[PDB]
């Protein structure tokens, strides 16, 4: 049989294309979504017609509360249920808005950042790790972690989380054969709510070709991370930045 | 008149000692403490001897919860009631025990290692920042080993990460109100006083220098150091307080 | 028609199973090496038999010296002479050795930050002057922070080669020129290391209680010098096996 | 009787900061200098008339080469000779010059010059320093920025992250000798005597905590707690004095 991935996120953007080449390597897909039904749907739709049975969606708020770890446990339980197994994981959904220190409530705030960057990825991890080839997850960190974007406290705590996050869970889970690894974009796809200015600002600073990385770049540094090419890489953050990270203010 | 300090977590050990020290040097102190009274008030009373109306104390429960921000707030407030300001704030407050990947829930793990080591902090920087109405800063009590963590301790692991991120981001942040955000990461310090000393040895080894633990004095002199006048130009910086510890390969 | 790359150290070991990788993906390739006349042949002759006129060799110490700078432009020349193009520099090459604190010691220094920093540094200004997708891999440590007892001057060079692989990325980024790294834990030990010292190491590592072969240490290159790498540079990967995880 | 301290480059700027605060806490001193000899002798004067037989000079060239190893040893010798001990090396002199990569000082020179001052010498003064031998350390300057260096300064670049190398490598070997090493990683401090005014704002306007540049004295008081037995635990530790410059993106 073919071997299955999860993909949080994976109705648009980054998420969107690491399922996409994901299936092109040959895996089946579950297409984890929040709010965009029809947007996941649509994709597997679409992966069926070019193989039929190779995707289904999975609904799930992944904010932090005291049920969090059940929806986890049933976005693994989905791809046993669809396809008999669970080869790879994949941390990409995330909340990403400032959260300044000087309409959401401060507990919300912490709950949808910290959960969905951080909590969210560690539940995930127990639930793929508890019911254990090639077996690999991949988390989406972040370049500009120690150079952060002013006001974007809680975020940025969420990503050093998953950083850690990616350490404890390859020492722990190397005895099993769970290879863990990230990939950290600089810039890639920039938000919908952002002004064209804004985005050439940012695009300006990028070394490597003065522009955002493609979501078909980033998702190929996770192709290689499941791959046959890295079952020695456990523990390593692989930057997909164009250089930005390098750049002095 | 005097600064004014607080320090989470105040009432024994390393937290104490951060205490202790601040007050030696001139601070009236916030001592917060869970569930430790009889330790916290013993203190209080000692400092209090030494100076009247220096001291005071504060219990809390950090864990994460939808009443966490206004206990953050609480412990602030009641440095202000105190001593009509707050200069520095000491994030020392933390529970640490594994959670395995592979005798309380999941969800009570996350919020009480997330909650103390990680939530706590930034909420009480916020508050801490929001209140400022000279040499304000915050320092975060952080762990030396997280790049070389202990099997099994990942939620641990991932609230201490999160403190660095904090400590980073609130110092890029506030560094235009004058204060100034810094961290001590400790390696091994003060051991659990039931730990059998034949496993308080196996670490004490693995120290280069000296083959021994940092005294909880030890840690509280780089903190006493960041606060100073001595580290008016310094912030966003974790200074290791290890022995080299982290320096030693498996 | 085909692009070229350049490995240095390439006759034995890890430069071996990357000149050889580098070639099955389809590069031409110059593999350079100091003492291993015999070997660096037969590598060539091996890959030439499998596509003719597709491997040459070259000659150069990479020790420091009044004469490095020039050694550096030989290599690089060689590959445009060979083949009129130079796509992938991989600078491969280094030695190895205690040096205690408490040879003459700048013989130690040229052989130790020579080969393992200022030849990087030199090779990569050829290449980039006589400049597609082009890129540079420097063969780094992920042991750099908890270094070897004693072993001061490998563990400056290699984070000098850290430092030069950031600076690099930074300049070259312009010319479109990228420049990574990947940075090995324990690989093939050393030929001289006791057999129950290999063991000692072999036990340390959390993925499967062994070293990397060279061919995983080459999969990484070859993923850094594609096209399913354009965005990255300044990137250092770990192929550890998570040994650089464990505390001690 | 008064410890002794090598400051290297220490007739200026912040060598010489490093060197008198060293003095002021009762350190004597061998005051290196390569080119500044005036500058050398009138810092000594002062030192000498405020406590006599407390300062001396010492000339050293510290580009590599072969000879570079006996001066080290000899600028170590300077200090036994003058002193009868020697407690504290500071590694503070440094080249700092561009070294374009795509294009005065043919680049065997560069290489001299740029490593030998910022890694080689470190190194080989490291070596005479535990050779030759309370509270002994050494503190090596280094640079906050070395992880976002500037365009077109690889060598130097190279040098600083050698020196951090060196910092770690030595703290591990030299501490079952009571050997600490650390580093202080200014961002920017006093600018170069060189720059125009609107180019040094241009960097002061970078840095979060308060716009400008770090005083000399203020990179001085990090090197001092790095000496004092405040520091009595930590070894192997760079701690950034940068007002959070390395914290701000592109
Ligand atoms: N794009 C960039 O430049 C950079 C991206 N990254 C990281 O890469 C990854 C992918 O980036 P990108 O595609 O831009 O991400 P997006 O910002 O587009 O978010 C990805 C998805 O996360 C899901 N998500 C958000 N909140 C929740 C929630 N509460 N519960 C469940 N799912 C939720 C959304 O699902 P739905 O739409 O179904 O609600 C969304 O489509 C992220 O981890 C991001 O942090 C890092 C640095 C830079
Ligand atoms: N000791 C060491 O070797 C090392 C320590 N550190 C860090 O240094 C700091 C001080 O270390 P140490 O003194 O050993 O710490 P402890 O483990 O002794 O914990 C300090 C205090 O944290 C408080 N705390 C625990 N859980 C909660 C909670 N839910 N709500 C509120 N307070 C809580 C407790 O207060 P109470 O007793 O009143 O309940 C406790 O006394 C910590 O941040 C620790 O992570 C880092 C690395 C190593
Ligand atoms: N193997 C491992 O476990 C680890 C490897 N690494 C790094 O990986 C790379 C490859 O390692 P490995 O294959 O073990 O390396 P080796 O120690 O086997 O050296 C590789 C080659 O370097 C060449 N070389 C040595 N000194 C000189 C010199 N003065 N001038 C010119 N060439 C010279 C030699 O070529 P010749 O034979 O032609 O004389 C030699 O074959 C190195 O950069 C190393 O530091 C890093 C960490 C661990
Ligand atoms: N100032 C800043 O903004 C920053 C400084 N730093 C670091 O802090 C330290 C102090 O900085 P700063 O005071 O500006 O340093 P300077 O640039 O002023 O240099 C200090 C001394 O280095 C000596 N020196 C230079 N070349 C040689 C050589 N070949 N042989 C021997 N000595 C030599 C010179 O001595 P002489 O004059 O006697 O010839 C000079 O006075 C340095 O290590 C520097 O790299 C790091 C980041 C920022
Ligand atoms: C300012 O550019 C960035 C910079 C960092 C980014 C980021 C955007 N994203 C991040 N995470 C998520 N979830 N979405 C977006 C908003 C696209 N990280
Ligand atoms: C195994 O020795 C360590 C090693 C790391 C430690 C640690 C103890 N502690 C940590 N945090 C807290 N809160 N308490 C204790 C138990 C003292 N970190
Ligand atoms: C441009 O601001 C910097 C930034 C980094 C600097 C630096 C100056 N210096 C450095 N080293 C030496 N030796 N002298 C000077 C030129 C003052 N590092």
């Amino acid at each position: 049989e073919a071997p299955a991935a999860v993909v949080t996120g994976a109705a648009k953007r980054i998420g969107r294309a690491i399922a996409v080449k994901l299936h092109q390597t040959g895996y089946r897909v579950v297409i984890h979504y929040h709010n965009s039904a029809e947007a996941a749907v649509s994709l597997a739709d679409e992966l069926n017609k070019e193989r039929s049975n190779t995707a289904v969606v999975c609904q799930a708020d992944l904010t932090n509360s005291n049920v969090l770890p059940a929806s986890c446990e049933e976005i693994i339980n989905s791809c046993f249920r669809a396809f008999g197994r669970c080869d790879v994981l994949v941390n990409n959904a995330s909340a990403f808005y400032p959260t300044p220190l000087v309409g959401k409530t401060v507990e919300t705030q912490v709950a949808e950042l910290i959960g969905t960057n951080a909590i969210a990825p560690f539940l995930l991890t127990m639930s793929f790790a508890q019911r254990q080839s090639n077996l690999s997850i991949v988390n989406l960190c972040d370049a500009m972690v120690d150079q952060p974007c002013m006001a974007f406290s809680l975020y940025n705590m969420g990503k050093h989380a998953l950083v850690g996050l990616t350490q404890s869970a390859a020492l722990e889970l190397a005895p099993y054969g769970i290879r863990v690894n990230g990939v950290a974009p600089g810039v890639s796809l920039l938000p919908v709510a952002m002004g064209e200015e804004e985005k050439d600002k940012w695009r300006r600073k990028v070394p490597l070709g003065r522009r955002e990385a493609s979501a078909e770049q980033i998702a190929d540094a996770v192709i290689f991370l499941v791959s046959g090419s890295a079952q020695y890489i456990t523990g390593s953050i692989i930057k997909v930045d164009g250089g930005l990270s390098l750049v002095h203010a």
